[PDB]
């Protein structure tokens, strides 16, 4: 179904005909989703799914890539009849959005693992009829385009996809599912979650796409590994210049997540010129706070993790505590665990395994650890500050006591003429929390008092009964 323009770089031979299709395609009035989709596939299943055979590159043969499309255009044209959903104004209707959304996930294998890798493609739509859940997303927007609809946008929060559409764009619908329950709400609005106030929506500061962010979208989905121990270094170089190649267009402007992705490749593999890392992760957190109201988390995340690599204790601690304070104005709501996850994994594992080593280093006699800066003792406790106000008011818990150890813990790794050297105001450091308040006399003391930190964490009102 493809223009006669769309077809004249083929057949693509290495990654640098595969951006140069990409450039083409970004410069056409709308870049096609499902053909740019197709082609990332077939290349990652050729580079990562299968490398029998491989001398350098999979080259992709235009009779092979126009078969697929026109087994895509086929099944989408064949079962979505527009004269049923008369497009009133020019914009398309939510039965034609569900209608959509339908056809992509009644196509799918009845059973298969969800979480496996390289399923994300029209690719793999197409010759393994399986998606993940955000690959069921994009494919109902490919699809849509494909139809001619171009209100049809995809939207995505830090966890989760759907669709914009209608009159003006104002309309939300699901169009796939969210995590590993049963039921899905395919169709409905994310009105409820957004008014919620939790993670999973934002707040409704999530991203609406336009047709060249959809392109960054797949670009971000590319999935460079073969197995757990290694990645192919022709894919993470195909990203990477793509990821360029978006940015240079200015593509990436509204695409937190697309920028740390982009500075995790730098990291692995800088090129020369760019910008460094960590300019690339104050990016991202820049476009968050001008187009997300400082609403999202993982731009602060990828910082701290990049911090945490580098085993730069003092600027991963600041991170995290910036993490914390965006996190404290949500609800944490059912659906938000994965976020959950992750703010644990960071309390009672990666800083605790942080502070081990700094411990260790300061025993041997390093200079300006972060174990003797209050700033980074404040740190510390401005993460925690934010995890409890996160849970005040939620309509589900976070703090129990597997999480009081490692706090005890951490804050022990602080000598106590460090921790006295921090100001809490009603370093200056400020609580929001209830939970901190009531800490605070606990905070400074040279031996910290583990039983009264324990039942302040977690509310617990009473000890045990017998001696």
């Amino acid at each position: 179904g493809l223009k006669a323009a769309q077809k004249t770089l083929f057949p693509l031979r290495s990654i640098d005909d595969v951006v140069r299709l990409f450039a083409a395609e970004l410069g056409r009035e709308e870049p096609d989703l499902v053909l740019l989709s197709l082609v990332l596939g077939f290349v990652e299943h050729f580079l990562a799914v299968n490398r029998v055979g491989l001398t350098y590159f999979p080259v992709a043969d235009l009779s092979i890539i126009a078969a697929l499309y026109a087994r895509f255009t086929a099944q989408i044209r064949g079962a979505v009849d527009l004269s049923l959903y008369p497009r009133e104004g020019g914009v398309s209707s939510r039965e034609l959005v569900k209608k959509v959304s339908d056809v992509i996930w009644n196509s799918l294998s009845r059973s298969y693992f969800k979480d496996r890798a390289h399923i994300q493609s029209l690719f793999s739509f197409i010759t393994g009829t399986k998606l993940d859940s955000s690959g069921v997303a994009f494919a109902v927007v490919g699809a849509c385009q494909a139809l001619g609809l171009r209100d049809v946008h995809l939207a995505l929060s830090e966890d989760h996809a759907w669709v914009v559409f209608g009159p003006n764009g104002e309309q939300t619908a699901e169009v796939t599912w969210h995590g590993k329950g049963n039921e899905d709400r395919r169709g409905q609005t994310v009105n409820a979650g957004v008014a919620e106030r939790s993670w999973l929506y934002l707040k409704g500061s999530y991203m609406r796409c336009d047709r060249k962010m959809e392109v960054a979208f797949m670009v971000c989905a590319i999935n460079p590994s073969i197995d757990l121990h290694t990645d192919s270094l022709e894919l993470l170089q195909l990203q990477q210049k793509l990821l360029w190649l978006l940015y240079d267009l200015g593509h990436l402007e509204r695409y937190p997540m697309a920028l740390g992705n982009l500075a995790d490749l730098e990291e692995l593999e800088p090129t020369p010129g760019r910008p460094d890392p960590l300019t690339l992760y104050h990016k991202g957190i820049a476009s968050a706070k001008t187009y997300y109201r400082d609403e999202h988390i993982y731009p602060y995340m990828y910082l701290a993790g990049y911090h945490c690599r580098n085993r730069n204790v003092r600027e991963a601690l600041q991170a995290w505590a910036d993490t914390a304070t965006v996190i404290q104005d949500y609800n944490y709501c059912r659906e938000d665990e994965e976020i959950y996850k992750e703010f644990f994994e960071v309390a009672n594992d990666v800083i605790p395994n942080l502070l081990k080593e700094a411990a260790s280093l300061l025993e041997a006699g390093s200079q300006g650890s972060a174990l003797q800066d209050p700033e980074c003792f404040a740190h510390l406790l401005r993460f925690y500050d934010g995890i409890c106000k996160w849970e005040e008011g939620s309509p589900t818990p976070v703090l129990h006591v597997g999480w009081a150890t490692f706090l005890v813990q951490s804050l022990g790794r602080f000598e106590g003429q460090v921790r006295q050297k921090v100001r809490i105001v009603s370093p200056v450091l400020t609580f929001q929390s209830e939970k901190m308040k009531g800490m605070k006399e606990l905070l400074v003391a040279t031996k910290i008092n583990s039983s009264a930190i324990k039942l302040q964490l977690t509310a617990q009102s009473q000890v045990q009964m017998k001696k």
